[PDB]
């Protein structure tokens, strides 16, 4: 937790890697070591001690913090593989089993955070980055929305780590069909959809998806936080731990739905 006079004495700021709600992420070179990093530039408009304890293969490591008069600079492990949806769209062949492998990694990382007492609360397909352009690259959670936001939260009821399990279910849903489980033109009706947790595995998009996958999703996307699968429980579900995920090429439809619905 140092301070920088000119942050630029220490980092060479090159290109914007991406942009958040009210912060940008920048590719930089550590001038001291020549190591490439990703720097999160947060305007100034106890948890950082915890953020350094986070060390997991599927979580973007925070490597340092420096502060200037105007901003906070979070020096992050650089990830070079691009966003999750982009790879899926650009990918030639895509299966339920690829979806399951990604979900496994997210569950693994999320449970590890829950054991540190960290609740993500903003798990989104955007937060999910490939580690390299390697075809076999692992995925990683970058961060430390309607749709993705669990019913409890939107009901302004008491919420636990179970909120993150909801988000994971929403992501799994999108990963298998390319569109969000909740959508309406009127925000009011959308929120009511989310609050009632009423969604469908609607045909034709879901015809070729396994029942085990549907079972898996039903259990994460469960309105009652006390009924909802936890990370540990989702990990041991057959679709994740066994051999139920199918091998059919679902790329075309999912890819087209993603283009219709995101970026
Ligand atoms: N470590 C990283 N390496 C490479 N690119 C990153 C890294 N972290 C973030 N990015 C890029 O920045 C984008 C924005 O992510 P974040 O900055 O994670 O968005 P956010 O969830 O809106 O956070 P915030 O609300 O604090 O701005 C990502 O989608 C990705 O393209």
């Amino acid at each position: 937790w140092k301070q920088a006079e000119d942050i630029r004495d220490i980092y060479d700021f090159r290109d914007v890697l991406g942009t958040g709600a009210f912060s940008e992420v920048i590719l930089a070179e550590d001038k001291r070591t020549q190591k490439l990093v990703a720097i999160k530039c947060i305007a100034k408009e106890n948890e950082i001690a915890v953020l350094h304890k986070i060390k997991h293969p599927n979580i973007v490591a925070l490597d340092d913090i420096y502060e200037s008069g105007g901003h906070l600079y979070l020096i992050m492990q650089l990830v070079s593989g691009g966003e999750l949806f982009d790879r899926i769209v650009e990918k030639g062949f895509y299966t339920e089993r690829d979806a399951s492998r990604l979900i496994f990694q997210v569950l693994d990382a999320v449970k590890y955070l829950h054991d540190l007492g960290i609740v993500h609360r903003d798990l989104k397909p955007e937060n999910l980055l490939y580690y390299s352009l390697d075809e076999d690259s692992k995925i990683m959670i970058s961060d430390f929305t309607p749709g993705y936001v669990a019913p409890e939260v939107l009901a302004q009821k008491p919420y636990s780590k179970a909120v993150d399990c909801w988000s994971i279910g929403v992501i799994a849903y999108i990963l298998l069909c390319g569109y969000p489980p909740f959508y309406d033109e009127n925000d009011a009706k959308l929120f009511e959809q989310i609050l009632k947790a009423e969604y469908e595995f609607d045909s034709p998009y879901w015809d070729d998806i396994s029942d085990s996958a549907k079972d898996f999703i039903r259990h994460l996307m469960e309105k009652d936080p006390e009924k909802r699968f936890t990370c540990e429980q989702a990990l041991q579900h057959p679709w994740i731990a066994g051999d139920t995920a199918l091998d059919k090429n679902i790329h075309q439809s999912v890819s087209e739905q993603i283009k219709k619905n995101f970026a």
